[PDB]
């Protein structure tokens, strides 16, 4: 579900605990793409949660984001620079709205 070319498409509007953030944003509603080595977008996470749940090195935790339509929390790469790309993550999110990529 996330655009796998992020990186390069979109600008990056800002800066999240350590990680930047990738535009458009335009709160609540919507809220962009999250990370770098390990990309999370904001406006399709439903906080299904099995991300957080898989990830073996804790790459991800809750962040509210009250008032988004999709969800009042999401996973927010904030340990990505830990990831070992094991690609669990990738896999079981249920609306594929993650992306890793190797620095
Ligand atoms: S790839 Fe593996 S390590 Fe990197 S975040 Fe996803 S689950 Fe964690
Ligand atoms: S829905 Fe959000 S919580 Fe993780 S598994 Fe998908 S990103
Ligand atoms: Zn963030």
């Amino acid at each position: 579900g996330i655009d796998p070319n992020y990186r390069t498409s979109r600008q990056v509007v800002g800066e999240h605990q350590g990680h930047k953030v990738y535009g458009p944003v335009d709160p609540p509603k919507v809220l962009g793409i999250h990370g770098t080595i390990v990309g999370v977008d904001f406006d399709l996470c439903i906080a299904d949660g099995s991300c957080i749940t898989a990830c073996p090195v804790n790459v991800f935790q809750w962040y509210d984001t009250p008032g988004h339509p999709a969800s009042e929390k999401k996973a927010d790469p904030i340990n990505e620079q830990a990831c070992i790309f094991c690609m669990a993550c990738v896999n079981v999110c249920p609306v594929a709205a993650i992306d890793v990529k190797p620095p």
